[PDB]
């Protein structure tokens, strides 16, 4: 039926079918000269519909936990990509900002990935999509 | 790129998010899977026992292409599964550089009380997905890329 070897090709593929895509789309960025990662272009997807959105929910949107988000957003820090403010009401809690060159990679990253979706998902239905998402949702 | 049939960016967005919380997800819950259950064995140490345990005596070329991945990872864990004594590294009697891999006495006795807690994870992975869903499921994944 569904035994043990198929259960485990499942969920090796389902792994493994997620670090190749987040690993060929970091080298599509790459190639064309952006030198950003997946996880960043994840979070500045947050951070151009929101700006200015706290630290606090941004790493419960993430999909990644407080640490590893809060790494990610320094080396963005660092990129130049944000900026972390005091915020107005309180202290020892930020808010995380676009700065210009974070606002001005919105079209060229989203371009990017959008060509990276379309070659990725050609064998796929549209139809499909649905299906995929509520088993994945579904999966432990 | 192009065609007559597009699909809306933002879902294969929204589904390629899915697909990478989903495994992340997934690789959380089986992290202790075995240190909780009484065998200093990690997740990374289990998939490639499996290989071990279907081809004992495999050369480390084909080991690194079976893991598809990063050579110095695949042979840095390699290197702990060495040290924890659960394989060793014979050289292959074909060249002079090409190793095989083999595992100690340990690392075959592994084999059926590591598959039995991690089958009853998976069945519990899987326990809301159905025998049909299954392999459509599989062919997706294929399909990506
Ligand atoms: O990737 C694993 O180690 C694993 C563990 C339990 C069940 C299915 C699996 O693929
Ligand atoms: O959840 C992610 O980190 C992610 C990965 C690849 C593409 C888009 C994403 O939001």
């Amino acid at each position: 039926m569904k035994d043990f070897e198929k259960l485990y090709e499942a969920t090796t593929k389902l792994v493994s079918t997620s670090l190749k895509v987040k690993d060929d789309l970091k080298k599509m960025f790459k190639q064309n000269g952006y030198d950003i990662t997946t996880d960043h272009y994840a979070l500045l997807r947050f951070l151009w519909e929101q700006d200015g959105i706290s630290q606090i929910d941004l790493c419960e949107k993430s999909c990644k936990d407080k640490s590893n988000t809060t790494r990610i957003l320094d080396v963005m820090k660092n990129k130049g990509l944000i900026v972390r403010k005091v915020d107005v009401k309180d202290r020892r809690k930020f808010q995380i900002f676009l700065t210009d060159l974070g606002r001005e990679l919105e079209e060229p990253l989203n371009e990017i990935a959008s060509i990276y979706a379309t070659e990725t998902f050609k064998s796929i239905s549209d139809e499909e999509l649905p299906l995929f998402t509520d088993i994945l949702d579904r999966i432990g």
